[PDB]
């Protein structure tokens, strides 16, 4: 009695959930699951074995996998591990227009402040900028300011911005046959206009997952 109920409620939530990142950006797969202890929603996409573009508004109270290496070939159903219900959509599937149902996206914040601060973290970011030969000249322009909490020019800020959008549509258009090389590039980016805007634990956030991406064998 009401057991169909309560079993369909705890599906349809995790797909309005997978629904609701799909609709930000269709052109990836998407999944979300939840654990057995009842409260913890994972969600994953395969763009970078479990990293969250930063152009995607997360639902609230979800959970991320943490940054470790994991195999590139995994599929979102693979990422999740261990769950008792699963939800997915598929890439470049064709997604509703929200309803009044559809989850609030406010949990960005706590699904991406789960990471320890890296140790040293401003010098660990410069030393991964001056590594890197593929970043655009804003990069290597602003990244020691942004650590040193300087502040830099609109025009900069234009320019990070626009280069996030263009290293993005790269990635996203290559998609399923994108380079780990140009989604470090995306991290690295990334990291760096949330410095700028004082929002140092998204920093750390794409930082860390920086590091996990670009890891040799
Ligand atoms: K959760």
């Amino acid at each position: 009695a009401g057991a169909v109920s309560a079993r369909a409620a705890e599906q349809q939530r995790l797909q309005r959930i997978v629904d609701a990142v799909a609709r930000q950006e269709p052109r990836i797969s998407w999944a979300a699951g939840l654990r057995d202890d009842g409260t913890t929603t994972l969600l994953v996409t395969d763009l970078a074995g479990g990293w969250i573009p930063p152009h995607v508004r997360l639902p609230a109270n979800v959970t991320l996998l943490e940054p470790t290496a994991r195999r590139r070939d995994a599929d979102v159903i693979d990422l999740l591990g261990a769950v008792v219900a699963v939800a997915a959509h598929e890439s470049n599937t064709y997604v509703a227009e929200p309803g009044p149902d559809a989850p609030a996206l406010t949990g960005d914040r706590s699904a991406r402040s789960a990471i320890p601060k890296v140790d040293e973290f401003g010098p660990t970011l410069v030393e991964a900028v001056r590594r890197r030969d593929s970043l655009p000249r804003i990069a290597q322009a602003i990244a020691l300011p942004a650590v040193r909490k300087t502040g830099v020019l609109e025009n900069e800020a234009e320019l990070l911005h626009g280069c996030i959008t263009a290293v993005k549509e790269s990635v996203l258009k290559a998609y399923p046959s994108h380079e780990l090389t140009a989604v470090g590039d995306w991290m690295l980016l990334a990291a760096i206009e949330a410095l700028i805007d004082e929002q140092d634990y998204l920093a750390n956030y794409h930082l860390a997952w920086y590091a996990v991406t670009t890891r040799r064998g």
